[PDB]
């Protein structure tokens, strides 16, 4: 586990970076697949969180790993690790034009077939109603087709890197997917399933049936996005821009600036109703034009087609969450010259889209500071009348955990970091005064919660609790007296600790610029997250930082049972058997070999929490970020022991 660094006092943030990179990329250390060099989830095997499987990717790890790049391409002037990375995403992650069969049969005109949500995973699959309900028009697919062709440049969010699922040939990465059925459906309770279904293995029509009943089942494929991830990596390429013009080398990025800007314009098809009904209708009217945008970045898209013949379909996501927004990326679509949209009506719609996510953000913050988790357009996934007294933002429903509550999708604090931190960038390069109050009311709140100890360890908020509701949007602030957030644990999560510290850096760097003077407390405090997240989990051998964490959840290694349709029959690539009464280690059996099992099994026979250390790669990169934050805005600050 953890060790106390060894670092010098006086060692420049940059050079701590330096270390922290060089760590991260050996390969000695393992946090990039040894074929491809795809980063992993994290190195060890053995974790379940969104991810139940380390040696999975995300787009996620990708949006991370060219902020990492962007940052050592600043501090350095070596650019082609940007190259790299986004090089590696568009082989791997973006679903290419031989990935997207029939994607050119997709009509706007019928973008999908109606479906309900259900409040637990018991309840699918779910029934495809071609018959008794009328989706709404995509107002958008034809000006992004005209620009870049029928093909969709977006990442699909999960990656079996090799094959450990085995739905794919040898050692193969494979498109996977797992949530599927509704907000009662956990990581716990999932089965993981291929994206391309070619029947090959699961049951009789592959997974198809576990989740959507159809009149008939044909072999097709379908991708799912997770809209904060391409926000992340568009944000680095920015900076990538920005530090590599200031240097006289922005033509080392260029290419994937415009990238970047094409991936920026596919996001709208995150702006929009699931099934294109129109915003605040609390029925399912169908839309013609933009009256079925929300303008936030929802949930997901989702498409796909068919393999055989050719069809296709495109879903958005009704509902929103405050942490998956970008106002950066946002701002950067709308208005910087190189990362203009290709589409007539991109950079138009950005512009809405950007400032109504600022809008957002204000409606949802609680009394004390911290932000409110967001709303929906389709109470219960069904478009249902909204409850009496039901506040709103636009005519959606306010809703404290979006998407879902097995936990509550605002339980962590992480999003605070995370989405805050593109708020202060936001700030930093605009001077937005419209943002000042949030940013201001929400750093004060983070100030109030952050735990220094004279020993030098830190601690942080962790989970979040929240009850009341936000004043309805009238376009103003009110201070939401009835919205409140408590802390109910603390920890010394490092990527979260960067992440925060990032957030305060950038918004101190930002008091400097726009204000009367620098944010002096902001700053330090930022540079005491550093130090003492460096300091305290220091990993002696060499691989970076390192957690250590009781994950009394893994019990349900064992304990949980995932839904399987009374009747339904299927095989894992690996013979486990999927069928009613499955515990979640039932469809896994692979990880009986996994070099941690012992220790979480016999954790489980004792009726005890395991304690677990991990590397995961972003918890590196956040907190290499953040060191790179304080060497570009506070080029004087120096790392001491705390």
């Amino acid at each position: 586990g953890p060790t106390k660094a060894p670092t010098k006092d006086g060692t420049s943030y940059k050079d701590l970076f330096l270390e922290l990179y060089g760590k991260i990329k050996d390969p000695k250390n393992g946090y990039f697949s040894p074929d491809e060099g795809i980063p992993y989830h994290s190195i060890e095997t053995l974790i379940v969180e969104a991810p139940d499987y380390g040696h999975v990717t995300t787009s996620e790890a990708f949006s991370y790993y060219v902020w990492l790049e962007a940052m050592y391409g600043n501090l350095t002037g070596n650019w082609s690790g940007v190259e790299t990375a986004w090089k590696v995403m568009e082989d791997w992650i973006i679903p290419d034009s031989t990935e997207q069969p029939g994607m050119s049969s997709y009509n706007p005109n019928s973008p999908a077939t109606y479906a309900d949500e259900y409040e637990d995973p018991s309840y699918y699959p779910s029934e495809l109603k071609f018959d008794t309900v009328r989706v709404g028009s995509d107002p958008v697919h034809n000006d992004l087709v005209s620009a870049y062709g029928p093909n969709m440049y977006l990442m699909h969010w999960l990656m079996d890197v090799d094959n450990w699922y085995g739905f794919g040939t040898g050692t193969r990465a494979t498109f996977i997917n797992t949530f599927q059925r509704g907000e009662q459906e956990s990581t716990w309770e999932t089965i993981p399933h291929p994206s391309i279904e070619e029947f090959k293995y699961g049951g009789p029509n592959g997974f198809l049936d576990l989740f959507t009943k159809d009149r008939s089942y044909a072999k097709q494929w379908r991708y799912t996005n997770a809209p904060d991830a391409e926000g992340r990596a568009i944000q680095a390429v920015y900076w990538a821009n920005k530090w590599a013009k200031e240097q006289g080398k922005g033509s080392a990025v260029a290419s994937v600036v415009s990238k970047a800007a094409k991936m920026g314009d596919f996001l709208r098809n995150d702006m929009f109703d699931k099934y294109f009904m129109k915003i605040g209708a609390q029925d399912k009217t169908p839309a013609t034009g933009y009256d079925s945008a929300h303008y936030l970045m929802a949930w997901y898209t989702a498409w796909g087609g068919g393999i055989g013949a050719s069809w296709a379909w495109k879903i958005g996501c009704s509902h929103a969450h405050f942490g998956y927004q970008n106002p950066f990326q946002g701002w950067v679509s709308a208005t910087q010259s190189d990362f203009a949209p290709k589409s007539s009506n991109g950079k138009r719609d950005w512009t809405t889209s950007y400032k109504r996510q600022l809008e957002f953000y204000q409606w949802l913050q609680s009394a004390e500071g911290g932000i409110a988790g967001g709303a929906t357009n389709s109470w219960n996934g069904r478009y249902e009348k909204y409850p009496a007294g039901t506040s709103t933002f636009y005519g959606m429903a306010y809703v404290p955990h979006p998407v879902y509550a097995d936990p509550g999708s605002n339980q962590w604090f992480g999003f605070q970091a995370w989405s805050m931190q593109r708020v202060m960038e936001y700030y930093l390069e605009t001077g937005d005064s419209s943002v000042k109050n949030l940013i201001k009311k929400w750093v004060d709140w983070v100030m109030s919660e952050i735990k220094l100890y004279d020993d030098g360890t830190f601690a942080i908020p962790s989970d979040l609790e929240w009850s009341g509701q936000p004043d309805t949007w009238t376009g103003t602030y009110t201070g939401n007296p009835n919205l409140h957030v408590r802390v109910t644990s603390y920890g010394t999560d490092l990527g979260v600790a960067g992440s925060l510290a990032n957030a305060l850096a950038t918004y101190a760097a930002a008091t400097e610029r726009w204000e009367g003077k620098l944010d002096t407390k902001a700053r330090d405090m930022a540079a005491e997250l550093v130090n003492r997240a460096w300091y305290n989990f220091y990993c002696s051998e060499g691989k970076g930082v390192v957690t250590e964490e009781a994950r009394a959840d893994y019990k349900r290694f064992f304990e949980q049972e995932v839904y399987v349709p009374a009747g339904w029959s299927g095989t894992m690539p690996n013979g486990d058997k999927i069928q009613p009464g499955i515990k979640f280690i039932d469809i896994r059996t692979k990880y009986r070999q996994d070099p941690y099992y012992d220790i979480v099994y016999q954790a489980y026979l004792r009726g005890e929490a395991p304690v677990l250390n991990y590397h995961r790669f972003w918890h590196e990169v956040d907190l290499a970020v953040a060191m790179g934050v304080l060497a570009t805005y506070f080029p004087d600050m120096t790392y001491k022991v705390p």
